[PDB]
């Protein structure tokens, strides 16, 4: 009844064609972009989660969203949540949203998650945090699930140039609780340090540069898509 999976328990999910039985074989793609040798995957923080058994999934299976879609997410979540804050400090959940798509083109998935975020609003059993402003147009706001902000990015098969973001051939979300980054605050000697490292990882890996949103930070949403080029969104446009 629940689909929240450590990496022992993604062969369970499903086998042949069955609701999630293309999830095994995404999570197996997914561990070998994040555990490749050389170049090495770009944010070791997610190499080494993946290598301590911090990294925790779930998927949504299209054709069945009754089922298998927002409302056993919202679920995933809320069971993803209690394990990110009595575990280890830096645990990632990563949702694969399939069957593939052939020839999905980077919008698509884009607009895909962003109605994902939208339907998981309304599965929501807690109020929205008082710390976050609620207007998607404010400067300050993040998206906030289950009592408390996270960060969140799509990947997606059609990052051609930004590979980085490529995780597999699904639309991915990776979820975090900002518990992740205790200890590397921007501001901090640590953060600095890690900044560094990712972005010197991103020029032996990807195609294009770092993107200018990531920083040198309002309007969080717009790295939560990051285009596959340099163009910079609208800030008062996020599609929520
Ligand atoms: C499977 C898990 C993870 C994946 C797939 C992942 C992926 C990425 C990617 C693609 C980037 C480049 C920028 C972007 O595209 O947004 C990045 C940057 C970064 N990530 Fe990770 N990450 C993971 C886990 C984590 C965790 C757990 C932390 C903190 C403990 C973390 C901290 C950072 C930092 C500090 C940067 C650099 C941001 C910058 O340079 O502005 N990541 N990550
Ligand atoms: N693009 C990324 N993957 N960024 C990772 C760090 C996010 C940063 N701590 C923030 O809250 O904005």
């Amino acid at each position: 009844e629940s689909y929240l999976w450590r990496d022992s328990e993604v062969s369970r999910s499903g086998s042949g064609d069955e609701p999630f039985g293309w999830v095994p074989e995404a999570h197996s793609v997914f561990t070998e972009r994040i555990l490749a040798e050389e170049p090495p995957y770009p944010c070791y923080f997610g190499t080494q989660g993946q290598q301590r058994g911090n990294n925790s999934f779930s998927a949504v299976d299209t054709r069945y969203p009754d089922t298998h879609g927002p409302a056993a997410l919202a679920r995933s979540l809320r069971a993803y949540r209690q394990r990110a804050w009595q575990g280890p400090k830096r645990q990632t959940l990563i949702v694969f949203v399939g069957p593939a798509v052939p020839g999905a083109e980077l919008a698509d998935d884009h607009r895909r998650f962003w109605t994902l975020l939208d339907e998981l609003r309304a599965y929501d059993t807690e109020p929205w945090p008082a710390d976050v402003p609620a207007d998607p147009s404010d400067p300050r706001w993040q998206w906030c699930f289950d009592g408390e902000p996270w960060f969140i990015f799509a990947a997606s098969p059609a990052y051609k140039d930004r590979r980085s973001r490529d995780l597999g051939p699904c639309l991915t979300l990776v979820f975090q609780v900002r518990r992740v980054f205790e200890g590397i605050g921007g501001s901090t000697v640590a953060g600095k340090a890690a900044k560094r490292r990712v972005r010197e990882g991103l020029a032996r890996y990807d195609r294009i540069g770092p993107h200018p949103t990531l920083g040198d930070t309002d309007f969080k949403w717009r790295q939560y898509t990051l285009p596959d080029d340099d163009s910079v969104a609208a800030p008062d446009a996020c599609p929520v």
